[PDB]
């Protein structure tokens, strides 16, 4: 059981060493479409490219790329996309995306700008009467409404097909409290939120995967995965405690390389988890 593992590695303080043999078993599969000269500026780090094999395709001839990776965990009956924040240059891309896949909600694990610089492009508007568009892919996007909470805002946005005049809701799940530097004290506010996007149906089978990003898409938004995918999977097991933290992440990092960032980011996945099964046991 993990609570018991959880505490051998933090009184022996092995977090780098378990860290360390994650990275040294995760898979590496080609990012050959990432690497393309022309997708240069698609991408806002030069070592965080999605692998071919999951990469999420843009339905436009010219140009089907953009930073983003299809997480499928099919014994848990869940699909992520896990992308980059949106560059200047992508923000009509990042939309083409919500709309092609079906997603219904949008998880926001950054702040615009932290330490002084920016970690994101503002893709959504920040007043009702001032509407974007989008040109390079026509779609039009409206703040319906906005719930600004002390750990999170919840925002109801419309977006409009311009070529054929559907229009879908999309929801904003924004958290807005992760710190600049390491991880939040206790999970607890982290896991109100995730409970929060799982309420609004958001990670439903019903729509299309939701869309997770922080800055690269591989940190913050990896514990957001791997915290819902763990729960889960302990509602539908027979033994919950045959859930090993470690063998998922591995799994998940087929789909995308690097998710969970530092030692840190996986002792915080691990007290997420831990704490979320009180609330589910
Ligand atoms: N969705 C999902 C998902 C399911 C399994 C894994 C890793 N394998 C695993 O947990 N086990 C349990 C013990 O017997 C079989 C292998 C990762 C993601």
């Amino acid at each position: 059981e993990m609570e018991k593992e959880f505490e051998q590695i933090d009184k022996s303080g092995s977090w780098a060493a378990i860290y360390q043999d994650i990275r040294h078993e995760a898979s590496d599969f080609p990012s050959r479409v990432a690497k393309l000269p022309k997708n240069k500026n698609r991408n806002r780090y030069r070592d965080v490219s999605p692998f071919d094999h999951s990469r999420i395709k843009l339905h436009q001839e010219d140009n089907d790329y953009i930073n983003a990776s299809l997480i499928k965990m099919e014994e848990a009956q869940r699909s992520y996309i896990l992308t980059q924040g949106p560059l200047p240059n992508t923000v009509g891309h990042f939309w083409e995306m919500v709309w092609e896949q079906k997603s219904r909600g949008v998880v926001m694990l950054n702040r615009v700008m932290e330490k002084g610089s920016l970690k994101c492009a503002q893709y959504w508007p920040q007043k009702e009467e001032k509407e974007m568009i989008f040109e390079d892919t026509n779609l039009k996007l409206t703040l319906i409404s906005e719930d600004i909470k002390s750990y999170y805002t919840v925002r109801q946005l419309e977006l409009e097909n311009l070529t054929t005049q559907e229009t879908r809701e999309i929801l904003h799940f924004h958290y807005t409290t992760w710190p600049d530097f390491g991880v939040p004290e206790s999970p607890a506010s982290f896991l109100n939120f995730l409970f929060k996007v799982r309420e609004s149906g958001s990670l439903s089978p019903e729509h299309g995967p939701v869309v997770v990003h922080c800055s690269a898409g591989i940190g913050r938004s990896g514990t957001f995965c791997l915290a819902d995918t763990c729960l889960l999977l302990m509602d539908k097991r027979k033994d919950p405690s045959s859930v090993d933290i470690k063998k998922v992440l591995l799994e998940m990092r087929k789909f995308r390389m690097g998710l969970i960032q530092t030692a840190d980011q996986l002792r915080f996945s691990y007290l997420a988890v831990i704490e979320g099964a009180k609330f589910i046991m």
